[PDB]
């Protein structure tokens, strides 16, 4: 069952989604090198350090933090939010998905050309400029922001709610629903489906998009790096975030995943397997996208920075104007929507449960096995949906990045991950851990990660956040929109609640 | 000990080396049907086939045939022979590899312009054919004809021998002596290493590959077939051939793999796992390759077909003018010249042993483990090292192209692939065959390849030997030259020393 949840939950949109988003919101190759320090710094260390106390305890997230240490054990109530975050917006990404995955159910994909009602009268066609009011906007970018979002002005105008979204929620809820409920497992039927479907796609769109001419101008600007973007701190905050959002780490799931491995089993091999798999498809990813952003760069005749749109849905651009380009459109573009509910969904589904059974036990007496259980899922699922109908207005992508940024990322991330190496490393002792690992995988793990635990880590966290301090710049949307000062707040109360999950249950704790 | 030699002996070099020259010598894209149809209807059959008799008996590939059957026994002599006259030349595919990786060690790569004193005058440089005795040709072509082979004007004139080949030969067998009589494994140290340091690089290869200008032409040529050529068999032949040729079956050394694996153990998926995956790198490969001979395709302004030269050796040819067009040439051109070693010694490293082990068990008592065996180690080395020293010769390559079609291909595989096929369904049963393996791996294989082996594979094997009787067409090398017909007759015997092998032992067999 745990290797199931491995090509679940512990696979994200993420790496396909946020990833070429964050290194492209961060410049270009400088966002590689923060990248790999922090995955081989914190990443796979903290990853193996999860994976081993799930396996050591062989009990939940929350659990597990209160028998290591009665103190700071409210690192699994801010994982706890950190997933319901999570999933209230994931959940709409995958609306989005299929949003789109019905608009393509047509001989003639709607992003093609841009001649219908919806589309400004200022859009123009992708392949005319070159061959023959300066801002020249593309079809495929207005579909995304109109046809599926209807974008407003501003986030203090929310705007009448858009019904074709909500009943798509709607149906990914449901699909959710059902498979929980009737206890079907994260991939269905044969695994291989469910995964070689995936893997073999994304080389399809390797393959083509670094076939587009303009792939040499995308891998250059993906691999090459500026040591300015480097001083700015944002880089650094968003690549260690990335590492703590592709491997759903500190969000207490995969601590089940350690439960459900064996007590002595070597476990080790497996961390880093998955772990570096994980960041080469992810990387691998970023030359398909970055070669199609490359590919429309010149020939738009913008630069690489501005040619695409700076906000969150990237995946759900320049993929989809690559299967038009790619032959028999249509065949291609529905395949690409499928995978792109199958690589969430099973993300969904482990995720969606983790808290479910972090909950059940978290408030017993009540939450039962058999009736109290179903209303529980589907009063989990319908609390969620209406917190998820904010981003279904007009003016819910201006929400949806306040969760992306806040709830699930950022200053979120690197505290939660701060805490758990500071409590193993010198409340609880590496060594000490080290010595049942000696006799969990059968030999001594090497020192580096103690050390990682030790130093490095936390000075990768505790870095981080005070450069965020005295260089506090404010989030943008599409380096072109500021936010208001309450929009900020109430981004921040969000992490804010994650926050204050581990300061206060120490107060709660010692009152006793 | 097993999974040693799948990363070994059967990977081979064919899937980078001769996968791509067989599919562009059989025009372009008519070559992967009748792989896929091959591959699907024999090969992975065959594969599990010839992988769970050697799981069942235990033993070797010599004896397992006898097991079977007392007649049609000489399978396993045909398999030595098969080994044999393949390590004679795979030997030499290696020194070249050497020779070219001992050219590297320059600052500038002698290939990456022709102004020395091989090189014709009439050779001209790769990129100013466009910016400015009408046949131009190119310097990676002419040093692989001259300064690695000085290529004789035909095969009846053999010339003097390069010393500098000799010495490149002599340091291969000896770091194949070495390994083998000191008992190293085939992967050194980590495996990881030796398994990583490929698959990385075939990708690194395939980014720029893809990325170059002209991979649309390639993978056009690639992909799409031409039904005229399907017609002339030899495109049959050369594609199921490359089937035998990949997996390395019909040679024995895959029945010692059998043996390894323990009797009740679940080999049915390591079958398809790894046979997938090697098809999979090869079709990969094909990318590359093919979109290094689009990008000199368009740039030389001479067609796909005879833009690269039609001989063995198309990889050493492709892939150095990659790593000279890609950044820093020095540092990649050593590194793909390395792992072409690490490709080809593990598969050496297995291969020859595997008769090693075939033969010390053939004759005994006068193999004995200890002295005997030491010599005939060298004994064996060095009476292949003389028959290897032919293609060291000026005219060797006309040689080498003997063995290539002849010797380990051909009819030479599709007759012993028959056999193998018609002993089990007829003689044996398939159902019997699968009545053990369902005690085995503990369920019932898919009838699927028992048909395989009752007509699928009979009937591909039997279709392309009278196609090829009907419609005898010489072989040629570069299309251009014409072999004389007692040189025919030498590469045919070559064949029919495997080829009798079976029918006379029946007769040897019967008369005792
Ligand atoms: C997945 C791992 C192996 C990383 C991928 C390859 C690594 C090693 C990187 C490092 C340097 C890179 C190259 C740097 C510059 C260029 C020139 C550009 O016009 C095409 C891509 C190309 C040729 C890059 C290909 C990918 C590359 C070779
Ligand atoms: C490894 C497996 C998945 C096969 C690889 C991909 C398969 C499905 C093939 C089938 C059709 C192929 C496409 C057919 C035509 C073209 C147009 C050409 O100008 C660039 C390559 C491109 C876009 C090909 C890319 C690879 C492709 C999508």
């Amino acid at each position: 069952d745990f290797v199931l949840s491995v090509a679940g939950g512990f696979v994200g949109l993420g790496n396909v989604w946020r990833f070429p988003y964050l290194c492209y919101k961060n410049g270009g190759g400088a966002f590689l090198i923060p990248y790999f320090i922090f995955l081989f710094g914190s990443g796979l260390p903290v990853f193996f350090l999860e994976i081993i106390i799930g396996q050591y305890t062989s009990e939940g997230g929350i659990t597990c933090w209160e028998k290591i240490c009665p103190l700071f054990s409210g690192i699994g109530y801010a994982s706890v939010v950190i997933v319901s975050l999570l999933n209230v917006y994931y959940i709409v990404i995958l609306a989005w998905a299929t949003y789109y995955l019905f608009q393509s159910f047509q001989k003639e994909l709607p992003w093609a050309h841009c001649n219908h009602s919806w589309n400004t009268p200022h859009c123009m066609e992708d392949t005319m400029r070159k061959n023959k009011s300066t801002n020249f906007t593309s079809p495929v970018i207005e579909f995304w922001e109109r046809n599926v979002l209807s974008l407003s002005p501003g986030i203090d105008h929310p705007g009448s709610l858009k019904w074709d979204l909500a009943l798509c929620l709607l149906l990914v809820w449901l699909v959710c629903f059902f498979c929980i409920w009737k206890g079907v497992r994260s991939t269905g039927k044969v695994v291989y489906f469910t995964a070689t479907f995936p893997f073999a796609m994304l080389l399809v769109l390797l393959v083509r998009g670094l076939t587009l001419p303009g792939a040499g101008a995308g891998i250059k600007f993906y691999l090459y790096p500026d040591i300015t973007r480097l001083e700015d701190p944002q880089v650094w905050i968003d690549a260690g975030t990335q590492i703590f959002f592709s491997y759903a780490i500190c969000l207490g799931a995969m601590t089940s995943l350690g439960s459900y491995n064996k007590y002595k089993y070597n476990s080790y091999r497996d961390c880093m397997l998955l772990g570096c798999l994980n960041s080469g498809t992810s990387f691998v990813s970023g030359f398909a996208i970055f070669s199609i952003l490359g590919f429309m760069a010149q020939e738009q005749g913008v630069d690489i920075a501005d040619v695409a749109e700076s906000g969150p849905g990237l995946a759900f651009i320049a993929y989809p104007k690559a299967v038009t380009m790619m032959p028999l459109p249509t065949f291609w573009s529905i395949l690409f929507f499928i995978m792109l509910l199958l690589l969430g969904l099973d993300s969904q589904f482990v995720e969606v449960e983790g808290q479910i059974t972090s909950l059940v036990d978290l408030y017993p007496s009540f939450l039962r096995k058999g009736y109290r259980r179903e209303i529980f899922i589907a009063f989990v699922c319908s609390i969620s949906y209406l917190l998820g109908l904010t981003m279904v207005t007009e003016g819910g992508m201006y929400v949806f990045q306040l969760f992306d940024y806040y709830a699930a990322s950022g200053v979120c991330l690197l505290w939660v991950a701060f805490f758990e190496c500071f409590v193993i490393a010198w409340i609880y002792g590496g060594d000490n851990l080290y010595d049942g690992i000696e006799d969990m995988i059968g030999y001594r793990p090497g020192p580096w990660m103690k050390y990682s635990w030790a130093v490095i880590t936390p000075v990768l966290c505790v870095g981080c956040f005070i450069f965020s301090l005295v260089k506090y710049v404010p989030l943008t949307y599409n380096k072109t929109y500021v936010y208001p000062n309450w929009a900020i707040g109430l981004g921040w109360s969000l992490a804010l609640s994650s926050m204050l999950c581990v300061p206060l249950v120490i107060v709660i704790r010692l009152c006793q």
